[PDB]
């Protein structure tokens, strides 16, 4: 007679390809990429003859056999794939083979194979659309939003975007290489913690708990392997297949390291760990480059070179070399792009007619003209259009789209920022003809977390009420509000404005709309761009 039927082993069903060990801060020690999982089963056996050869199944084929030499046995083998698999123990002799219940193993992997999808109800003002335009709808998820803002990726509305990009990852480097970070308490000594042991100029994670230990929807199990930002965004991508996940490198206070990259053998080390980055993680569908700014004028006033034109083009280059490289690798589609200054400028610094053949997508800035980092000249920081007190007027949306094309950049490849925030000044005074630009600022106003700037959640909730005037200036496509007592002044886009940057878009043949941060909105805004840009109504 054949066997008895084995009884698969209480024991761990839950393995990784990519293992992070959980006493860790420093990023080398912190992820291990293997190329499979170590799984182990035992089994014993309560009734009849053991067999003479164990087997181990997953979804009916052998992933480990060995001779059956008595009771109870172990196994251990290695699985090169994630996913859930149905694993049986099965004891065969001459007679017959004969199979244990299905248990259930878990093999975990940055694709987030092992994930159930997290497909999350739309919160707050945010209602469905379907990405049916062909246009870019991006907008930017920051890692310490998590936090005090308390904006988890289960609150990204996620259906209304093509592209979500993670501000920010982080290039290694101390002393003169990072000195940007050394102004927000914590954080240069926090990058050094995660680079200790790493070469400066390559990539690290600058919070590891916000990024893969925090606890967050679905992925709060102790052996969930990868949980924070990564596990959701994960979890996300099984969710939406197409939507682009893209890491951004930089921003105000990570883009000192860029100025250094004139030397080839840094910038080789930076490529390279790039590469090894999304190697690493595999639900991210290429880089984004928030280099601020070639040629100084970023946090940092001691760094800015007349070579970073130059710089930023091989950049582009050898990211895009690399990322072709690992796309006939993997078969998949990876996308290189860069969030630029709209100030022409600043624009002029780079040829963007030579560096558009490298990059996917251009995320043009179109934000922060004005505020409370200058309190004289006041104006509209996200406008499409100078306004009727001033024609002039150099920081506008459409002059950085023109110098753009006057280099020779493709429209298509160029998307406009919309601004999910206010930048504003307090004790506005001495202005003509009840317009409040024409004044002068005594300092910033008080933000949500930070001085001088206002997510447009709290613009919507409390400064649309009481004394606050409110106008919108069809000139320059541009809203703001004004208490008149205390002389505040907030500029920022609404629904109106982002659809003259959607009508815009669309006349001109740009790319689409992108959008500073996510977790600023109540749902208006970027409502507005997915319906300004012609997005169906509903879902798919």
């Amino acid at each position: 007679a054949a066997p008895g039927k084995p009884t698969i082993a209480w024991g761990n069903t839950k393995f990784a390809i990519v293992e992070v060990d959980q006493a860790a801060t420093a990023y080398n020690n912190l992820v291990k990429v293997k190329n499979a999982a170590d799984v182990s089963v035992s089994w014993n056996l309560w009734n009849g003859d053991t067999g003479t050869t164990a087997k181990v199944l997953l979804n009916g084929k052998e992933a480990w056999s060995g001779p059956s030499t008595g009771s109870s046995g172990t196994a251990n083998f290695k699985v090169n794939k994630g996913g859930r698999y149905q694993m049986q123990v099965a004891l065969c002799n001459a007679d017959g083979c004969t199979a244990s219940d299905a248990t259930e193993i878990v093999v975990a992997d940055t694709d987030g194979s092992h994930l159930a999808p997290l497909k999350e109800p739309l919160l707050e003002k945010n209602k469905p659309y379907k990405q049916n335009s062909g246009k870019v709808v991006g907008s930017y998820f920051v890692e310490w939003g998590v936090y005090g803002r308390n904006f988890t990726v289960d609150k990204i509305p996620a259906q209304n975007l093509t592209h979500l990009l993670y501000g920010f990852i982080p290039i290694c480097g101390g002393n003169g290489i990072n000195d940007s970070l050394k102004e927000i308490e914590g954080s240069f000594q926090a990058l050094q913690r995660s680079c200790q042991g790493r070469e400066d100029f390559k990539v690290s994670i600058h919070d590891p708990f916000a990024a893969l230990q925090k606890a967050q929807k679905g992925v709060t199990a102790w052996d969930d392997p990868y949980k924070g930002n990564f596990g959701q965004l994960m979890a996300l991508k099984q969710a939406h297949p197409d939507l682009k996940i893209l890491p951004s490198i930089g921003g105000w206070t990570l883009s000192d390291p860029f100025f250094f990259m004139g030397d080839k053998v840094k910038r080789d080390r930076f490529v390279g760990s790039v590469k090894e980055f999304l190697q690493t993680w595999k639900f991210f569908d290429g880089v984004d480059i928030d280099w601020e700014f070639p040629g100084g004028k970023g946090a940092n006033p001691n760094l800015g070179s007349p070579q970073d034109g130059e710089t930023y083009v091989l950049l582009m280059k050898e990211l895009r070399a690399m990322l072709d490289q690992l796309s006939v690798e993997t078969g998949r589609k990876y996308e290189l792009t860069s969030a630029i200054s709209a100030g022409k400028d600043k624009i002029d610094k780079v040829a963007y007619n030579v560096a558009q053949n490298s990059m996917d997508h251009i995320f043009l800035m179109s934000y922060d003209f004005y505020g409370a980092f200058d309190l004289k000249n006041l104006g509209h920081q996200t406008a499409l259009n100078a306004p009727a007190w001033k024609p002039d007027t150099a920081y506008t949306t459409v002059n950085g789209v023109n110098a753009l094309l006057a280099q020779g950049v493709k429209p298509g490849k160029i998307v406009v920022g919309t601004a999910m925030y206010g930048r504003g000044w307090t004790g506005v005074n001495g202005y003509q003809n009840n317009i409040p630009f024409t004044g002068t600022a005594t300092g910033p106003v008080k933000g949500t977390w930070e001085n001088g700037i206002v997510d447009y959640r709290q613009i919507a909730g409390q400064f649309m009420s009481g004394e606050w005037q409110y106008t919108y200036d069809a000139t320059a496509e541009a809203p703001y509000v004004f208490k008149p007592s205390t002389g505040d002044l907030i500029t920022f886009d609404d629904a109106r404005s982002v659809q003259a940057k959607g009508k815009y878009v669309l006349d001109k043949q740009l790319g689409g709309l992108f959008s500073w941060e996510i977790d600023a909105d109540n749902g208006d805004i970027l409502n507005s761009m997915n319906a300004s840009l012609g997005n169906s109504a509903g879902v798919q």
